[PDB]
């Protein structure tokens, strides 16, 4: 009943957990040198994610191709969230197009910048029940 599903996922909670904190200084109010250098510390975070998912040290290395695979989507789901910043940034003090009332910080643009977050969110969870359901396929 244990199956290698609680395994992979063991590495995928502290690896989503990065974003909540993330958040914090992303999404919440935070303006600070601190901010930035929290985004960018995250692709540091995704290196290691390789070397740290890959020193479990698999019985026959059976998710070789499960691992290096996601590689490639999960490169995606990371350089699509910097990018995002744009979104903050451009209201925050970069090429002010001005669209939402408010201003003081980069907060405002969460208004439009909601709209897209929305599907960036969905992504993170399915890539991650995806591989889980992988094995979750019936046995019965």
């Amino acid at each position: 009943r244990r199956k290698p599903l609680f395994y992979t996922i063991n590495l995928i909670i502290p690896c989503v957990l990065i974003t909540s904190l993330a958040i914090l200084v992303f999404y919440l109010p935070s303006d600070c040198g601190e901010k930035m250098t929290l985004c960018i510390s995250v692709l540091l975070a995704l290196t290691v994610f390789l070397l740290l998912i890959s020193k479990i040290v698999p019985p026959t290395s059976l998710d070789v191709p499960l691992v290096g695979k996601y590689l490639m989507f999960t490169m995606v789901l990371v350089t699509f969230s910097i990018v995002t910043s744009v979104c903050v940034l451009n209201v925050h003090h970069r090429s002010p197009t001005t669209h939402t009332p408010r201003g003081g910080g980069g907060y405002v643009a969460m208004v439009i910048d909601r709209l897209f977050l929305w599907i960036f969110v969905f992504v993170c969870v399915f890539g991650t029940i995806g591989m889980f359901l992988q094995p979750l396929f019936q046995n019965y």
